[PDB]
């Protein structure tokens, strides 16, 4: 499946693992992702509004669902549905986010 988990325990939120086909559907290698917030696969297209959606989201430890354009390293433009999922800790701590991406392009 294709997910990438971030560590929001961290400076500006990590994304400290990838799955492989989120490698491929990026078009990035591991090396260039681990250690990055995911906004780097923002651009000028991206809706803003969409953006603060899910800032708010992660604010608020809610899950959510939204579609926004992203860029692939070779500057591809493609539409990505991903929910966002806070993991909590036995004592109810937050301890990652999940983003799980739907397998392919979009409308």
């Amino acid at each position: 499946k294709n997910f990438v988990i971030s560590d929001p325990r961290l400076p500006d939120n990590p994304i400290i693992f990838a799955s492989d086909s989120f490698l491929e559907l990026t078009e990035y290698s591991r090396e260039e992702i681990l250690g990055r917030n995911c906004r780097f696969l923002q651009g000028p297209e991206t809706d803003q509004a969409t953006v603060q959606k899910i800032r708010d989201a992660i604010r608020d430890q809610r899950e959510i669902t939204v579609q926004l354009i992203n860029y692939t390293k070779s500057g591809k433009k493609f539409w990505n549905l991903f929910h966002l999922q806070p993991m909590r800790d036995q004592k109810g701590e937050l301890q990652y986010f999940i983003g799980v991406q739907l397998d392919g392009e979009f409308i």
